[PDB]
């Protein structure tokens, strides 16, 4: 849970509370992470 806190923290900064943003880089996390 720690890489998942730093892999969404990291989306947090470059693009913070979005739309397709979040779409993106949940799916690019979970796709590295696999959560």
């Amino acid at each position: 849970q720690k890489e998942t806190e730093i892999c969404r923290q990291w989306c947090q900064v470059m693009k913070p509370q979005g739309g397709e943003e979040q779409r993106r880089c949940q799916q690019e996390c979970e796709e590295r992470l696999r959560d």
